[PDB]
C-alpha cells in the first residue's frame, strides 16, 4: 500500500527519494533502459550490453543467450567477442578478454 507519481528516473521507470538523486543516478548509468530484458529476467549495468544481447535476441529457443559457434551460454554479445578472440585461439583458457 503506496502512491508514486513522481520522483522517477525517465531511463528506469524506477520511483526514488529526491529528484536531484534521480537526476544525478540517471547520468551515472545512462546505459539503456532499466538494464531488465523483457524476454530474460536479466540485468548489467552497461550500455552496450543491452542493445548487442537485443540485436542478438532473435528465436534463440532457450531464453537465454549462447554462442552459436560453441552452443556455450553467455549473458550477452559484447562478453562473446572477449571469449571468442581468445576462448578461441588458444585452447578454452581462463577467458582472459581480448586486449592488447
Ligand atoms: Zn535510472
Ligand atoms: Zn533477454
Ligand atoms: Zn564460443
Amino acid at each position: 500500500s503506496e502512491g508514486r507519481r513522481s520522483d522517477t528516473c525517465e531511463y528506469c521507470g524506477k520511483v526514488f527519494k529526491n529528484c536531484s538523486n534521480l537526476t544525478v543516478h540517471r547520468r551515472s548509468h545512462t546505459g539503456e533502459r532499466p538494464y531488465k530484458c523483457e524476454l530474460c529476467n536479466y540485468a548489467c549495468a552497461q550500455s552496450s550490453k543491452l542493445t548487442r544481447h537485443m540485436k542478438t535476441h532473435g528465436q534463440v529457443g532457450k531464453d537465454v543467450y549462447k554462442c552459436e559457434i560453441c552452443k556455450m551460454p553467455f549473458s550477452v554479445y559484447s562478453t562473446l567477442e572477449k571469449h571468442m578472440k581468445k576462448w578461441h585461439s588458444d585452447r578454452v583458457l581462463n577467458n582472459d578478454i581480448k586486449t592488447e
